[PDB]
């Protein structure tokens, strides 16, 4: 039982933070970065290492300690450091004969979140005998089932650079309390296009005119900006992530 | 079929939700999502594709609670589920050159889905009338060449999982008066996958009458293609790959004279 | 004529349902919607096309009841038939790697629709003006190069079936006064086809007054083309590959003086 | 000009309707619609293209009734460009996209331009190389320096002739051109697809935010055009920049100034 | 506080100007080009020269002497020059045997701003390890968080020719007072898409009305417009840039 907003000067707040990726830091340069990739010498045989897997990142904001809760209202929000990209001159590998180097390119998954809860995910396995490396939380008693739907794969984003982001999707199933957006674009020279602007609002309302409502006065943010990949002169290739701003207005409401 | 009042109260409204499982041919117990290797004849005639080869449509009919009164569909949502399973490029696959990661699943999409009171209607269309389809999909009977243009004898219902192979078959634009259909090809062997999810996104099934399809027998019919592009193995051989769809509509019950 | 009132009543609203099948040049008794392959001449004055070579405008001229009122067109569904055909790659076709699927029909395509009143009228233009145009075609007539950029003297009517070319004729922008026509041309050897198919989508005929095309004599002209790109075979040649069109259009009966 | 009000009567609107014939450069008799092959120079300061090498703005001054205050002003504009199809024809002299294929289609950088003014079309220069030697026949940026590559505020001109002002030397000039709506877009790059759509469906409303469109001095009406589409490859490699010609149907109405 | 508008003929005024890019200018023929861009041996030196680096550009125009505030309310802009990219013929490199020359292409980034202060920035790094050249104003004390997010790294767009593209994008978190539109495009055969028209307007007013307001009577343009890379007929690619065309028009405001 959703009731009125709150109104008057003390009834808004706003929270404002930038997610960082999480893209498999290999060593301590190279934040930002995963591992190189490497290819199975079969299907079966699929390992990835641990540093070579992007996952989701998540904050948990704590807000003003309030029944009322707060609700969520309005998004803005964008990739940071998008120009970084022009960097062509740090041992890339050259186009042709005399040429600068190749930029950040191929797949990427940009993708956020806002919630009043843990985003609710659902597993899904490109090859259901790959075997994912400690330090991940992965699907679980996987079976060949587990390639195009198997429902014992649920959890919560509850947890930094644990969820690797090509086993995990957003539950539609579920995520009630969450607003997400994202999108796939796959190919080896698929061009990055970001898009940067101060001016651009998102409404988190539903179409009965509420937001998100944030459980015991935390809010939760989630993204991943996989923004393609970065070839080194040898030819060897690695993931290459950006940071996501956001920032939340949120409004007191009355609930039963 | 009179159309008449929609029925109020707590009790006029129900909600289906569930994911229709691709169907794209599973070529042995490991492959659940992907067709076998595709190889080409070498002339149109010889033409012979295995079923395992062939992705089909899938189809869901859904009982809906007992009932004139009729459930009507009035909204949908929608989406591919397991989008980000493409970004595994280290299993296998063909290098895009040396020491490269490998080649991410692309080229030649379909991306479809319907929701009627009904059975999705089909005409036949094919690339080539001579194809020769395998035993136990069901396909386009009696083609000649015009076939491969309009032949209007190719009519059917999309009636059975596992069956109707997608290159024969799309929804009839002479009947489906009952369906709601959507569908994209994209063609190519190099295009990029483009797939977008959210829980924010409606679309209404109303007519430009305001009807929504009237679901007959209390069955709600959903069908659905996601071929989402090809998977190159390290050999260079190509096989379909495709991923479920989720749906969930919402209905209200409609009286009828 | 001056426009008046449109007529009310059960009787005064009729439809027409068709379709229109693509004319790519038919080379042989299996080929229907496949052009014959393309060969290339060896400079700009040898070049000299042979009509199973040349796709062409597709027209239909449906007769509507006999009625001074006149049918006049509101709405257009239209549709690309087919289009999951294109989905065949098992069949003859040049693989795209060592041990790949074939190549996917791509490359310049123009999918192009009209509804009118009476025919549609066409302007000619030549990519080369020394072209020898074959016999059994309708083509610009005392062609000069001036006809490579406007030549006002090609005039001519969409008025005939397998004869119009589709590279030596364009609707005239300057006429057409009760036509709505629709097209797009996509060039380039790697063009991916992009085939929308809804049933959900309406287009309003209606000009800026409100009025739609009205059919002179009881007559509604449609017309199409919708060559997809070419479909590539093992040896590497190459053939213009159409698919059909889908015409349902609405008419009210309109009084004029 | 105080601008007043709209005159009314069945009087008061004409049409303008007619096409402006692209201008590529024509290197023979045999080639209207086409650029010279294009060539590359040996160094950066030696660029020098031949006139037949360079495409051309089109203009049209069309003539309206005579009016003398009365002012014809431009209301609504369609626009197409004719004979799109023509590039569907792959047989004639082309370059196989690979062996027993067909040729290659036109395709690659692209410029697509129009304008609807009340006078002539305003034009600054910019230059690729301020060291571009451009040749006699044209009207092209005068003492150029390497502000020239960037701006220079000396390269002023009206689109006043035909076969005359290089399209790569000169954009409409956005800090003028007050009495003309212009519209463009560059596509660059050597595989660039053409995308070219038609319609008699689309109308352009030429009106400003205040209602007003251009309104035309000396009642003459200025049409301006530049279509190229791509270029052409043949058998050996080389290429020609192939354009086409573009229609306009203007509405135009009487308006009372001060 | 934001009170009311002025009117009357007088409370009105325009700005015009262009502002020209800065790609590096490496010799006294080469206004609008960067130097040829090479790649370094090891990604740890990265160390690119001053003249390879793009930069932003800005421009702090004086207006009418005037509490009144001089608000910003709407934004004409365009890129002037788009056409000289046809210049196929000046020894660039032949796409093909006998064919022409490849035109500009590949990655750009096409940014603009307009605001009553200084554009506020952010610093992020491609590679935390590249040395930066002497002359140019970047990201100071680097870590490797700096190829993430360090924000230790702000400054104030103050300075023609010194704040490199790559290193610098706006910062979301501050800018307040300034309306920011930018689009980072990747890729080495990306395609320039350039559209012109005096027929587009863009509104400047946030939510409530409120366009930038000019803090002593100063507006601040800032621009980017990196279209790409030419490339020599040696192979040899040097960025591309072009000026940038603003009209905006004010008015007096009150303010408490
Ligand atoms: C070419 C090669 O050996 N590749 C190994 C890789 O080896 C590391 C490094 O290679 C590069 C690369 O993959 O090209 C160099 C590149 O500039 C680096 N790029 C970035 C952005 O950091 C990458 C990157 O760090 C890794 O791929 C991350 O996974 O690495 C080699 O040049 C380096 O060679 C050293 C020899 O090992 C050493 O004996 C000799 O004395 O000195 C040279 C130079 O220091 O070794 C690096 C490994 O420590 O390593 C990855 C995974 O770790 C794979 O094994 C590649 O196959
Ligand atoms: C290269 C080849 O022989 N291809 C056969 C295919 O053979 C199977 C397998 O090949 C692959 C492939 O096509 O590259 C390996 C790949 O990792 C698999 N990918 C996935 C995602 O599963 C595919 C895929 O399973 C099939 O293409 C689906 O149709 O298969 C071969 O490497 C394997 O080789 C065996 C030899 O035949 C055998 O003599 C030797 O003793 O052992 C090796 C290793 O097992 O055989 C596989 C099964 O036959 O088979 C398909 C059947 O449609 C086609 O004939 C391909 O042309
Ligand atoms: C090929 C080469 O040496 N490249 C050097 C570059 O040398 C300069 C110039 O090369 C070019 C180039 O291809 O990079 C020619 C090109 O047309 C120029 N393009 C433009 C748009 O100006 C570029 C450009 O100016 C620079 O790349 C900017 O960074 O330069 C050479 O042709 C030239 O060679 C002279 C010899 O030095 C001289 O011994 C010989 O007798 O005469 C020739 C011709 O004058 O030298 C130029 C350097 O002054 O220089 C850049 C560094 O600026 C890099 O080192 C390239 O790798
Ligand atoms: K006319
Ligand atoms: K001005």
């Amino acid at each position: 039982e959703v009731l009125e907003v709150k109104t008057g000067v003390d009834s808004i707040t706003e929270v404002e933070c930038f997610l960082t990726p999480e893209m498999g830091d290999p060593d301590e340069h190279l934040r930002g970065f995963s591992k190189s990739i490497s290819i199975s010498d079969t299907f079966e045989s699929d390992s990835p290492n641990r540093d070579m897997l992007p996952c989701y990142s998540v904050a948990r904001i704590p807000l003003p300690n309030l029944i009322l809760m707060w609700e969520a209202v309005t998004l803005k929000t964008e990739v940071i450091g998008v120009t970084s990209l022009m960097n062509v001159h740090s041992n890339g590998q050259a186009t042709h004969d005399n040429g600068a180097g190749k930029p950040v390119q191929g797949t990427s998954f940009h993708f956020f979140s806002v919630g009043g809860e843990a985003l609710e995910l659902q597993g899904v396995l490109f090859n259901y005998r790959t075997k994912y490396p400690d330090g991940t939380i992965f699907p679980k008693n996987a079976t060949v089932q587990s390639q195009v739907m198997n429902t014992e794969h649920k959890a919560y984003l509850d947890k930094n650079k644990a969820y690797p982001v090509e086993c995990w999707v957003p539950d539609p199933t579920r995520n009630e309390n969450t607003r997400y957006f994202g999108t796939l674009t796959g190919g080896e020279n698929v061009p990055p296009v970001l898009h940067i602007t101060n001016t651009a609002t998102t409404v988190l309302l539903d179409e009965f005119g509420v937001g998100p409502l944030c459980k015991g006065d935390n809010l939760y943010l989630s993204a991943v900006d996989v923004c393609g990949m970065f070839t080194n002169r040898s030819g060897s290739q690695q993931w290459r992530g950006l940071s996501r701003y956001f920032k939340v207005q949120l409004r007191k409401r009355r609930v039963k």
